[PDB]
């Protein structure tokens, strides 16, 4: 579909067997999510945003729903406001913006 | 155009009379550009994010021009590592996110 950007393109999201709200964020490297418990090892890493930087856990090939599609890769969890749904994931959904 | 995501969407834009390197970005509701110098009157804003708060000057009215069309609204001066072309703006070029 087309997804306007007139309010914030908030989508539903399942991971780590949880149902979450989450943004759609061409502005994000990477797909960051609040608190939660995903399995396997994890790696330290630092994502800076736009008051300075903030260390997240980070998961690999993690499963999520989104627009009732699937996206299996790089999760990073951490104290975010919002759930974020980064490129890393947007581009395995064949995002594009156009205008 | 179509533009995809497996880099960050930085375009050029034209604003202040100045050409500035901007990414466009649709989790974030604002604009906002590193120190430039921009007519009329502000006020201090503070925004949010990944990282924590920063402060900015509220300028209304500004015009940015991004791909041969242009749009006119508010735009936040003040120290961000990137220059943020936000949904207040990207609405008016017409920009959608495509899947
Ligand atoms: C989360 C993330 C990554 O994992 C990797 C790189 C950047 C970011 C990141 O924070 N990107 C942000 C733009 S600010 C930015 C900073 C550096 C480079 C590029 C953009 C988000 O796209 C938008 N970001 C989404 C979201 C992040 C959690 C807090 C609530 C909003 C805040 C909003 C935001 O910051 N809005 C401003 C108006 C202050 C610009």
């Amino acid at each position: 579909p087309q997804i306007t950007l007139w309010k914030r393109p908030l989508v539903s999201i399942k991971v780590g067997g949880q149902i979450k709200e989450a943004l759609l964020d061409t502005g994000a490297d990477d797909t960051v999510i609040e608190e939660i418990a995903l399995p396997g090892r994890w790696k330290p890493k630092m994502i800076g945003g736009i008051g300075g930087f903030i260390k997240v856990r980070q998961y690999d090939q993690i499963i999520i729903e989104i627009c009732g599609k699937k996206a299996i890769g790089t999760v990073l969890v951490g104290p975010t406001p919002v759930n974020i749904i980064g490129r890393n994931m947007l581009t395995q959904l064949g995002c594009t913006l156009n205008f």
